[PDB]
């Protein structure tokens, strides 16, 4: 059946979450209903017992669309410098006793926060995504996404910033998505509009 | 699953109950490799509201398994807010003064004799114009012209079907209205790549 | 319900394809837990049983991603040369019963020894690809591939090729693939190092 009632449906990933190698911050869901699984099998190939793999983490107020899919496991044993991809290691055959370990770690998969992952996309393995980045639906990225950066294709690549060098610095410092509550819940009208700038002054003349 | 076997191409109209869903005679899915009949096709299509965006598929329409067509604009996120979280949309009392994000697009039309290869994707509000294919695994990001070959993620011009002028005679002679009878008596010539003898044909027949 | 009991499952070809059209290599494994179903459902409109329809050919020692995606049936009885791509042949309705059959072979699809398919690479019909080669995951593989080539995107284009042109040479040459089994189980270290002309040196003599 399906994890999800309803199309429309987007449940936070720290409600659904099992795998002690994801680490998900507040208020970020997981909107899967097409895909029917909850969030840990979008995560492939992240062993939950072992504290010496790649691990992935996931900011704050992120939005993640339906069968996106993070990419774990780094090489999955298979090394394309190595005479054959094929993973000799892990398979339990006598003949294959001498074989090496191929596997190789690609480091921590980190989102930051307020990242919005479209529809399908595929995130490999090792990779960092700059708070307020975009990924375009079906994207596959291969490499880090700056700041605010909207990428998209496959492999993905650079569409454009969302915001001025300046506003981009603003938001980095004033980091909002860390602000108390009250602080959050009073700006509701200012984040959902485009000005940065003002947010910003504001921020400033009661922060510093 | 909701197909029979995997050859087994099912009229959309035999399987569609979403009102803002609208769909001509013909058009098939064939979409055992992805189990779910053809409303779950497309994508966050509210079946109650008449004030949202729209898919229109024409006649004689082969849409390939899986393939996907995303309707609810924006969804709710603004890349030009400050954030894209949907705030207005969130289960949060501490979000109560949000604006609502959501954007319509325009409506999703995709026209007659439109072959859609399997796993391809249409953005909302795209036009495709008739005869076009849209090659599997394509992601549609803007308008296909009639009888157009676009592919790729985002989808870029492959091809034309025909010459310019042999278009016009299609598009002028739409064999997709015509009467049953004369469809039934143009089956040999349909599956034929001569547009000229079926268009002077049909002059002779409809002028 | 999944084939697969676990994601880090992989069962090899042989022990799960039941289609009489699918020729596969030992020790060729799929691993597809996460698309549930067995690779039968990975090849895509092969028609089990007829002999007059394209068919997969897959080598050994081949590593299979989870839902990869064979694409048999060549154009599927559609023909964008023809005025419609529409199937009239195929369907059933009385108005479509002079309808002129619109299917056309591409061609075996032949993947070599040693080719690494990434997840949901997407294999077109008729393409022939070459021993130790690299599909890319999310590939969609229109044209044929260079053994030892690494392929990527949709379309899938040149990315590199594994080795220099001299120790591509010398790997087709050797075919270690065919080696018996008692001869692999000596040569494992050897496997796993990028000493083509080590092993090669080792083989002739």
């Amino acid at each position: 059946m399906n994890f999800f009632t309803s199309p429309f449906s987007g449940i936070p990933l720290d409600q659904q979450v099992t795998n002690p190698n994801i680490i998900v911050g507040k208020h970020s869901y997981y909107s899967g209903y097409y895909h029917g699984h909850s969030f840990d099998d979008c995560v492939r190939y992240l062993h939950p017992e072992r504290d010496d793999v790649d691990k992935l983490v996931i900011g704050s107020f992120c939005s993640i669309g339906s069968g996106a899919v993070f990419m774990m496991a780094g090489n999955q044993g298979h090394r394309s410098d190595w005479i054959s991809t094929f993973p000799f290691f892990y398979q339990d055959n006598d003949n294959f006793a001498d074989a090496r370990d191929g596997f190789t770690r690609s480091g921590d998969t980190i989102i930051g926060h307020d990242v919005w992952i479209g529809t399908e996309a595929m995130i490999m393995p090792g990779v960092k995504i700059g708070h307020g980045a975009i990924i375009a639906s079906r994207s596959v990225v291969t490499k880090d996404v700056a700041p605010y950066e909207v990428v998209g294709s496959n492999p993905a690549k650079h569409i454009k910033f969302r915001f001025s060098d300046v506003e981009i610095a603003m938001l980095l410092e004033m980091a909002w998505w860390n602000w108390p509550e009250s602080w959050l819940k009073e700006s509701m009208q200012s984040l959902c509009s485009s000005d940065i700038e003002g947010l910003y002054l504001n921020w400033q003349s009661k922060a510093r």
